[PDB]
């Protein structure tokens, strides 16, 4: 019958839950345009700092059989650029836009949010605040909530135990404006060593870098589901290890409303969204689901 | 030329760096015997608590294409059992024995260590203290160091940033008795969801469990290398994601002295050690290394 990947959240309609993960294929105008032109339900701009950053020396990203490792160092065009893209360029008629923000301090986030406010108001761009200790997180969210008169989401690093799921959820649940939680950012500071070259594969930080892709899917599912459970009032956006509609299906089963695609998108480019939508639809059709609502968060436990 | 996987550490000679990861194929006499009979350089008994524990309801382990997930819940025959194995059964002529200890409180560890002391003294069993909060860690090590008159090692959870590498290393470095650091335990609380069944795959903890296997190799390498760098006075034992001699070679390059094998061993049985020694030798032969010393810790960075 009639299947739909439509997602409705944040006062928006998304054609499908897919979007790039922040930082992937979303740094330049060209990329943002490509993402916007893609079949993705949405996009998020590269996490921005107040000013442009060159980011780290290359190689700073490496695709791997099981994912990716990167230490990009937040190369980005700077907030004004993404603000301007959101304010003046982005075609919201095509899809909603998220703007990822990653100030290097609370003050930077506060100042960016102060300015993002009007554009969020005028254009509907949605903040994904990159949060990737808990007191600091609470302070950050307080400071941002103080100056930012809109719902926003937060991009979380993965956590690895319930104590942390609980503590993080507790924080986030303090902030009604935090309407979505994106789980997860990279698994931090993995170290890929190329057995052939007997070396690391990225240059910054002695080769340590965030892992994405296949490596991170169960972690991502865990986090998605953990926050899905602990933040019942909030939306969870999944991010981590999505290469296929089936992976996305897992994200949604774990609780994801939107499903972000990082490494796989980096490796395939924006055409991946046509394939993901089609695959997820295929998965849904095989499983006799018509909407994401029908199985979102419905992963069955055995206990 | 002549190649050797021999490892000399902790006043022992190991024929090769391989051993099981604690908890894998090392719970029962039969497993311990099998590990001892295997080609592994060593073995470590299942992390024990003062008394036997049934562990968690099954399924509590699931092998996966990329690794494993488990929430065993520390099923173990109890300390007396492993102590007795170390004291009276283990053939130290075949290989050294590590005894993993995972008391559920400092007190439990202290009480077991007090009793382990004489057996370590008399038989040479070596404690791997399962540490998998930094104050708690310091307190545990202090307590164990107070009462345990031997060098021992610690099984560490993976860390994911340098702040944690630094903090953990700083702590471990306060304890001269901590002579090896085993990196790593599982990546905590991943959630594997079976797209077919739309369910989790292990029963305890709503399906959340420690990830091992291919998922964890870069994390393991990161941790091994991080502590290798930060704890130059200590040996690092690698654990995580070893399925092949090539993987083991990575561990060693990252800094590993011993290389523990969990998931792959769980899946393959103790004959894996023949294959691993052979493969690691083959890797070393192709690379013209003759000893592990020649490349241990020599992973080349690009910066
Ligand atoms: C090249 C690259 C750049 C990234 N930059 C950002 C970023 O700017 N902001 C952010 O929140 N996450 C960033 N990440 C993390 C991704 O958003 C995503 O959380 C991570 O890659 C896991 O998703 P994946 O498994 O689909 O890769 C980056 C990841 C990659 C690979
Ligand atoms: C079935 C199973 C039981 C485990 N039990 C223990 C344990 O008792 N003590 C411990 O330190 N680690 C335990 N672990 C973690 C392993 O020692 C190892 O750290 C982890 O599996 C990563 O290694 P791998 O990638 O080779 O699996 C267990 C792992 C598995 C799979």
């Amino acid at each position: 019958g009639s299947m739909s990947l439509q997602v409705n959240l944040l006062n928006n309609t998304f054609a499908n839950p897919f979007m790039n993960a922040a930082g992937v294929m979303c740094t330049t105008t060209e990329e943002l345009v490509a993402m916007t032109e893609s079949a993705s339900g949405s996009l998020v701009s590269k996490s921005c700092t107040p000013a442009l950053r060159e980011g780290n020396p290359t190689p700073r990203y490496q695709a791997l059989p099981l994912g990716s490792i990167n230490s990009m160092g937040l190369p980005n065009n700077g907030f004004d650029f993404y603000l301007a893209y959101a304010a003046e360029q982005h075609d919201y008629g095509k899809k909603p836009l998220f703007l990822s923000m990653s100030g290097l301090s609370m003050r930077e986030n506060v100042e960016m949010c102060k300015r993002l406010a009007a554009v969020a108001t005028e254009k509907g761009v949605i903040l994904e605040l990159n949060l990737s200790d808990f007191d600091a997180m609470r302070q950050c969210l307080t400071a941002v909530s103080e100056v930012y008169p809109h719902s926003f989401g937060v991009k979380m690093p993965p956590y690895f135990d319930f104590a942390h799921f609980d503590a993080a959820a507790e924080i986030l649940n303090e902030f009604p404006k935090v309407q979505f939680i994106t789980c997860i950012n990279s698994i931090g500071n993995g170290l890929v060593i190329d057995a052939e070259t007997e070396s690391v594969v990225i240059k910054p930080k002695q080769g340590f870098g965030g892992l994405g892709g296949r490596y991170v899917l169960p972690t991502a599912l865990a986090n998605i589901n953990a926050f899905y459970r602990r933040c019942p009032g909030k939306l969870i956006f999944g991010c981590g290890g999505v290469y296929t509609g089936e992976d996305a299906f897992l994200h949604v089963l774990a609780g994801a409303s939107m499903v972000q695609v990082g490494t796989a998108l980096q490796e395939e480019g924006p055409s991946i969204f046509e394939r993901l939508t089609s695959e997820l639809l295929g998965v849904m059709a095989k499983k006799r689901y018509q909407t994401l609502d029908e199985f979102r968060g419905k992963v069955r436990t055995l206990d």
